[PDB]
This record gives structure tokens, sequence and C-alpha cells, in this order.
């Protein structure tokens, strides 16, 4: 069994909280898509159940174990909790905090202000999401964990409603690197030194967060509209940056452009990003700005 080290402390599969299988009940599917399905479950503790396909390879198995280790060792309110695992029966389960709000990309797209729901979302809602994730990112940074795929699709919300809390909910890219091809690399979330030299640092996540910010304030659009991966790659390598999302306040767009500085040393750390997000939330001109209605 493979070891895992986080914050200088080493852990193994023996450290995972094995929950007996008879205590776990699947309720409904929530989605599958990627390698494996996710169910809503009960253990009464309500959970999301990540499953390992019984038809899988050794590396799939090791990947599954590793992400169980990774998530169980984090302890922060803006990173999804692991309730436990069930690895001693098939199919194997990872049990996660149930985030009833779903993933952030879908949330933004489905909850866009609309003539029927003209006020479904406000700027403050987006700023709170941004703060939530930047807080999780700061926790990762200060523990020297590099996520490598900070993106709306990998974030979750506790609930649909106003008191929703956003958290990072997938660590599959960090897991692969810890131990995929070009076409699957998240190049649209990657800084120039990452997709060119394969160099990753805490400043890798800063760039990606800038792109997430754009995702948030665009209300769920795909980055670099109309551009393929290679076109984005060459665009960004040449100094190109995205325009402001529609109606985006200038103070918010400024955080994005600072996150997108070519030199990683010129990009803010997450403490500074949080400061600027906080300042945006205080500023009436920012938060009184109306989001577009589809
Ligand atoms: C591993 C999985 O985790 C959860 C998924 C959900 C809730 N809570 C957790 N923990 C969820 C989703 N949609 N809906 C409607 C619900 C609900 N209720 C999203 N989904 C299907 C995913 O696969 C997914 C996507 C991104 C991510 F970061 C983690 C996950």
């Amino acid at each position: 069994n493979p070891n895992y080290c986080f914050a200088g402390k080493t852990s193994s599969i023996s450290d995972l909280k094995e929950v007996p299988r008879k205590n776990i009940t699947l309720i409904r599917g929530l989605g599958h898509g990627a390698f494996g399905e996710v169910y809503e479950g009960q253990v009464p503790l309500q959970v999301a159940v990540k499953t390992l396909p019984e038809v899988c390879s050794e590396q799939d198995e090791l990947d599954f174990l590793m992400e169980a280790l990774i998530i169980s060792k984090f302890n922060h309110q803006n990173i999804v909790r692991c309730i436990g695992v069930s690895l001693q029966s098939l199919p194997r389960f990872i049990l996660l905090e149930l985030m009833a709000g779903g993933d952030l990309k879908s949330f933004l797209r489905e909850t866009r202000p609309r003539p029927s729901q003209p006020s479904s979302l406000a700027m403050l809602d987006l700023l709170h999401v941004a703060r939530d994730i930047a807080c999780g990112c700061q926790y990762l940074e200060e523990n020297h964990f590099i996520h490598r795929d900070i993106a709306a699709r990998n974030c979750l919300l506790t609930c649909p409603g106003p008191g929703r809390v956003a958290k990072i909910g997938d660590f599959g890219m960090a897991r692969d690197i810890y131990r995929g091809g070009c076409a699957m690399l998240p190049v649209k979330w990657m800084p120039p030194e990452a997709f060119m030299e394969g160099i990753f640092t805490s400043k890798t996540d800063t760039w990606s967060f800038g792109v997430l910010l754009w995702e948030i304030f665009s209300l769920g659009y795909m980055p670099y509209p109309s551009k393929s991966n290679q076109e984005v790659l060459e665009f960004v390598t040449s100094g190109g940056r995205m325009d402001p999302p529609k109606n985006c306040p200038g103070p918010v767009y400024r955080i994005m452009t600072q996150c997108w500085q070519h030199q990683p040393e010129d990009r803010p750390n997450f403490a500074i990003i949080l400061e600027r997000i906080e300042y945006c939330t205080q500023d009436p001109d920012v938060i009184n700005t109306a989001l577009p209605i589809e």
C-alpha cells in the first residue's frame, strides 16, 4: 500500500476511516461522466458516494486510494470533508460531505438571473463564492499543496440558497501528478511556465484562480470563448488575456489581470487575493452593480 505525505506527516490506507458496508445506503445517482459514478447516500449522515468501477486497472485502484488519502488529510472549511471510505467491499467507496448545491459551474449556469428570476444572483453572491475558494486555496498554499486544476467544475456548494458555502471538491489532477494526455490537460486554466516547462508552484494556482474568477463573474461560461486549446496556448504565451466578463466591476477584473501576470513572482499570493476580494465586497460601486439578465 502506497504512502502519502501532507504537511510533513505521513499516512497510509490504514489511517483511512473504514465505514462498514452494511451501514451505507445508496439513495440516488448524482452523476457519472468521469471514471466512476457518484451517488447520494446515507451512513443518519447524508453523504456523496464516489465509487471505483469494479472493472478497472491497478493504476485506477491506486489513483482511487491516493485521492482518499489526499482528501482525508485536509482540514479546512472550504475543502470538502471525507466522512470515510469503504475499501473492503466492491465496488469500493469514498464517502464525502454531501454538497447539495452541486458543482459550481452548473450552479452558475442554472442560476443565472433570468426574466423570471431577475434577482437569482447578486455580485455579493459571486464575491462570497470567490472568497470561499480563495480561502481554501490559501490553506493549500500555506501547506505547500499545489492543486493544479482550480476551476469551477472542481468546486462544490453546500446548498442552492443564499447561505451557500463554496469548497474545493476534486483533487484528481494533484493525484495524477502525485501518482491523461495533452488534450485532457486543463490548458485554459494553466500559466505559461506550466504548459511549457511543466513547472508548478503555488503561483500556478494563483493563475488558475484568476481564470476561476472569470468563470464566476461570467456566470459559468467556458474561458477564452471560441478558442481551442492550442489557440489559447499561443494567445496566452503571446501576452493575451481575457476581456472582462459582462458587467464585471473594474476592481474585480483587476484581480484577474493581477492573477494573470506572466512572471509568477509578479502574481499575488492568496493572502493578497483575499484582501482584494474583501475590499471589493466593501465597495458599494462593486456590489451594487447589476448582473446581466439572460
Ligand atoms: C465527487 C463529487 O462529490 C460531490 C458531488 C455533489 C455533492 N457533494 C459531493 N461531495 C453533487 C454534484 N451534483 N449534484 C447534484 C450533487 C449533489 N447533491 C456534482 N457531481 C455529480 C460530481 O461528481 C462532483 C463534481 C465536482 C466535484 F468537485 C466533486 C463531485
